[PDB]
């Protein structure tokens, strides 16, 4: 199965999910230069006062903390997007070292970390009829790096030794997501897709140009996570990013000058 080793990592991918080779693969690089501002663009709406947090799961290649999206209660709307896009997991992908883990890099430099709040367009009923559109889903991408605690990461590093090893989850209520914006909600936009199999390319892309700061101490929880299942060879779950592809044919917009 699929993973981010040696023998079944990224550059293996395209043999079980063809599409990896595809016109509007993620993540990219965004080349700040490059991107265009976009007058047009409207500011992003980020409406979570009302998530509500299910459970928290290793699934052998993250920890998704996953939302009741059964209500209209945690909705992305606004900046490129038509229509509204309801919350229903959020992940991170992140490094063995400080000096890599994001999956976007701007001009080149990798982040720490990246976290992504996936959203999936209400047109389209639920998330996986959404993914089998064009315009299914969004994603707010974070970029994390290395300094002050995000305090409100706190509740979330701490139930990690709870879910340790693939198949674990656990309860997990009242978090909220807020707590792990940045103050500026200026962004980068462009079409692309999931960056995990099935690599489906049906993604409005949303990068925020700002990134949180977290604490040593809180990525290197995360990097206590195992790949494996329970009672298996320990590997850590570090390094579980997909490197930048070919832009092709695409533009990446600003929504800021
Ligand atoms: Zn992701």
């Amino acid at each position: 199965h699929w993973g981010y080793g040696k023998h079944n990592g990224p550059e293996h991918w395209h043999k079980d999910f063809p599409i990896a080779k595809g016109e509007r693969q993620s993540p990219v690089d965004i080349d700040t230069h490059t991107a265009k501002y976009d007058p047009s663009l409207k500011p992003l709406s980020v409406s979570y006062d009302q998530a509500t947090s299910l459970r928290i799961l290793n699934n052998g290649h993250a920890f998704n903390v996953e939302f009741d999206d059964s209500q209209d209660k945690a909705v992305l709307k606004g900046g490129p997007l038509d229509g509204t896009y309801r919350l229903i997991q959020f992940h991170f992908h992140w490094g063995s070292l400080d000096g890599q883990g994001s999956e976007h890099t701007v001009d080149k430099k990798k982040y720490a970390a990246e976290l992504h709040l996936v959203h999936w367009n209400t047109k389209y009923g639920d998330f996986g009829k959404a993914v089998q559109q064009p315009d299914g889903l969004a994603v707010l991408g974070i970029f994390l790096k290395v300094g002050s605690a995000k305090p409100g990461l706190q509740k979330v590093v701490d139930v990690l030794d709870s879910i340790k090893t693939k198949g674990k989850s656990a309860d997990f209520t009242n978090f909220d997501p807020r707590g792990l914006l940045p103050e500026s909600l200026d962004y980068w936009t462009y079409p692309g897709s999931l960056t995990t199999p099935p690599l489906l390319e049906c993604v409005t892309w949303i990068v925020l140009k700002e990134p949180i700061s977290v604490s040593s101490e809180q990525v290197l929880k995360f990097r206590k996570l195992n790949f494996n299942g329970e009672g298996e060879p320990e590997e850590l779950m570090v390094d579980n990013w997909r490197p930048a592809q070919p832009l092709k044919n695409r533009q990446i917009k600003a929504s800021f000058k």
